[PDB]
């Protein structure tokens, strides 16, 4: 999917996320949830939050933030050689959580948003381009598995 120059960009940008996984993961989910509230309904432990302060105030959300971005970071470091770590991911989001691939689109957008926000001016045009394709690759490999399963919705 990507060139090596491009993976290079991806991994350079991921290095900013690794300096504060917890803080980045928090703001990614908050951006996802405040923007697309129907997404909050896919989590029974976040059902209760109703405001963004409460969200910001939840330590559990930070925890969930760290799990999601730790797992993502592990896939990105495989430079597209992720059949092994994505299958399980794809199977559980489809059969167990029942996550439409649109929500995966939404968080992909939420990551890009958050990176600009926390790093205004040092998330260059090339960087945005390498990162965007990486997330698209991710999402595409998941949609193929969703298709197998007929996870129609
Ligand atoms: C960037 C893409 C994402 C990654 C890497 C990711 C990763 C993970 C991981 C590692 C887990 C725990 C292990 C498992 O259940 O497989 C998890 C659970 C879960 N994910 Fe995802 N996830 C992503 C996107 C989403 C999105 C977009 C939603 C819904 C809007 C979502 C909803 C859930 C739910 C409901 C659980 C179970 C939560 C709990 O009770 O702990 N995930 N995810």
């Amino acid at each position: 999917g990507l060139s090596d120059g491009e993976w290079q960009q991806v991994l350079n940008v991921w290095g900013k996320v690794e300096a504060d996984i917890a803080g980045h993961g928090q703001e990614v989910l908050i951006r996802l949830f405040t923007g697309h509230p129907e997404t909050l309904e896919k989590f029974d432990k976040f059902k209760h939050l109703k405001t963004e302060a409460e969200m910001k105030a939840s330590e559990d959300l930070k925890k969930t933030g760290t799990v999601v971005l730790t797992a993502l970071g592990g896939i990105l470091k495989k430079k597209g050689h992720h059949e092994a770590e994505l299958k399980p991911l794809a199977q559980s989001h489809a059969t167990k959580h029942k996550i439409p691939i649109k929500y995966l689109e939404f968080i992909s957008d939420a990551i890009i948003h958050v990176l600009h926000s926390k790093h205004p001016g040092d998330f260059g045009a090339d960087a945005q381009g390498a990162m965007t394709k990486a997330l698209e690759l991710f999402r595409n490999d998941i949609a193929a598995k969703y298709k197998e399963l007929g996870f129609q919705g």
